[PDB]
């Protein structure tokens, strides 16, 4: 990949950044492990009463829309407002956007507070951009449609980078459009791959990387962990285990990023 | 096993059914993974505000009694009523029935809404049938006692199949009594085997299988995954990993179901 | 280790003790598995409405301060009061103590009810003892400072054993001061090692062991599982898997405890 992104220097993380995750109860054990496996320090606290003291210590924040409830709604909106008040680097992951009105309402509010990164899968982001969601949507036509939609969003949210994940990943900012083409289809066959990509982005933001760099490196690294894992694995449980294991190993190969496939458009 | 159940055709699932799990926070990561490993699509949302929109999309529902709380109680009773109003295929898993009055009260209400399948372990189901719970209860006498008790229940709940899990599994409907004898004792030595069997039943119901077929195939497949896993495993963590891994592999053997042991009584 | 602690007899557990965990949602799947892997029987129920009936059945209780919320606060304080009223053996794990006032307030209340064991990492326990938390704090000076601080606490809480975990582990009671030196640094690189040590202590208390014995054996066994796991492992996911696996295997070596390193001071 012909790119401005300086991959050689991303890993290992050296500041042990504290990454606070206001996240769902389904994938949180694995999100905490992911973050530790790349030398970040996870904290999963979400009680608003702690925010003043916590936010002083954290380097970045994950606001994950998954498994909504009245309690998670209070935390998410409280953390989003507060993150805006104190300029906390923030990744918003629109898990389930489009599933219901209530999710959409909460999701829209998070994005309105102008986070560092907004993230989702193709379906969620298309829905966020008010496009139809019919895959047919991974076509070159549909990708170009979403790129344009996301570029219109970055005009309203000019300090926010948008990430849509899929067979190809689409990253859009006010400055760049990047399409990435790593990973394997088995990365859809265990729970939390999207959630963990969110946490990895936050981790890189917290270490000090620029937003598009954080997004491109997090997605690339995780997807290349999948690629390696597929070669070593038989069965999906085993494939999952190896992907998570690679988070701590792929790093050690001086030239892991040579496998990155993607265009800056 | 001399049986009417057409195992050859159960796997692989081809409709990618969306299975909604209103379940406990202990085993939910593994329930989501289980469902993905057999090509179902898990959704763990439980906020009643979403139900109208979600229920339009889901193919089957898991209502798991585990880790009760006031929030889980509202979700469970709301989902149970609504599932009845719209005839959603539903598996009720009476995790912990007998532990407390409050669990029993919630549990009874779920069963009163007449789900497709009611499930628990021997102890829970015996208690549900108002039998003593003293194992002594896995004896041929005690099994025959429970069969009769469950047959009396299917008279009140004639559209519901009952599953009691154990060394031997007991399945009772208004039409059939089946005893299954697969699995290994190590399937009691990691958390969630019962919970995942519930989710697998829902998955098969959602794909389109008849209830007793769904129950018999889910239990058999999971227990045969255990049998295979034991031959490859040393240590319980390792045994767990391999059981979960087999969910995605055993399927691929054209004749996995030849290992099924059980009588139609 | 020259010690009064009779390790030969700790494992295997033979009473299948029921250990109730009022714990965080991050590491609970693994805490339940841990307990099963050493032949305890986990129950993760935390609704106060069940306590009267549950407490009749449980052998020991884990009160984990992690992932605080208004719901977890009610459960924790309710369970702590009740455990005191009925003399339930209780392990209090001060996860996150020092992070916020609200955590501290809840934590102090748990310790004020005089549990069997209070546990945390060096940082948390130092903060509990009102010491500064700057590692510099693992020095021989800082260890001696904490020992003295903990001895002053056991004067207020003379029926409570205190455990501070780290490179070296510090155990203090009114009768003994013990420093342990097993484990490997990778035990900080997956989530829940501290949480699981808490559950293991409870498990040994529930089986019938004296408090300091329970604490010393739980910490030693878990840390020696890590030591073995490191020799078999490549990558952190893999190291985690093997540590958890060893919980069920190391036991089987007649002389596992010969590897224990530590002084009674
Ligand atoms: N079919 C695929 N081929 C290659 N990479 C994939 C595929 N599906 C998902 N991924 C990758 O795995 C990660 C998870 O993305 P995705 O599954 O789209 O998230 P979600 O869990 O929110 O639906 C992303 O980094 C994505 O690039
Ligand atoms: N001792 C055993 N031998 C064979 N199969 C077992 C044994 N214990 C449990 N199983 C199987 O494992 C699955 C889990 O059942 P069980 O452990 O009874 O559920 P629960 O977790 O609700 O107590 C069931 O399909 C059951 O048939
Ligand atoms: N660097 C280390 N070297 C040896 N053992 C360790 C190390 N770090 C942690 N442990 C051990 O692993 C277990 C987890 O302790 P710790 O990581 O301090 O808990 P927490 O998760 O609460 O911070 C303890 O039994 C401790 O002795």
């Amino acid at each position: 990949m012909k790119t401005s992104v300086k991959f050689e220097t991303i890993f290992p993380l050296t500041t042990a950044p504290l990454i606070q995750c206001i996240t769902n109860e389904i994938t949180c054990e694995s999100m905490a492990n992911a973050l530790l496996y790349i030398d970040a320090k996870p904290i999963m606290a979400d009680d608003p009463r702690e925010f003043p003291q916590m936010f002083q210590q954290t380097s970045a924040l994950v606001l994950n829309l998954g498994h909504l409830s009245q309690e998670r709604e209070q935390s998410l909106l409280a953390a989003s407002d507060y993150a805006r008040q104190v300029n906390k680097l923030t990744v918003v992951d629109l898990v389930g956007y489009g599933a219901s009105d209530i999710r959409n309402e909460v999701g829209e509010k998070l994005v309105h507070n102008q986070p560092t990164v907004v993230k989702g899968n193709l379906s969620e982001m298309r829905t966020f951009c008010q496009l139809v969601s019919h895959p047919l949507d991974q076509s070159e036509e549909a990708i170009e449609e979403l790129i344009q939609a996301l570029r219109q969003q970055t005009q309203k949210f000019p300090q926010t980078v948008f990430l849509a994940t899929g067979i190809q990943d689409v990253l859009v900012s006010q400055e760049q459009v990047i399409v990435l083409q790593n990973g394997v289809p088995e990365l859809d066959c265990f729970t939390g791959t999207g959630d963990l990509v969110g946490a990895l982005v936050a981790a890189l933001l917290g270490e000090g990387n620029a937003p598009m760099t954080a997004a491109v490196a997090a997605v690339s690294y995780f997807n290349l962990c999948g690629e390696k894992a597929k070669t070593k694995s038989q069965g999906l449980a085993d494939f999952r285990q190896n992907t998570l294991n690679q988070l701590s190993l792929l790093m050690k190969e001086k030239d892991w990023f040579e496998a990155v496939k993607g265009r800056v458009l």
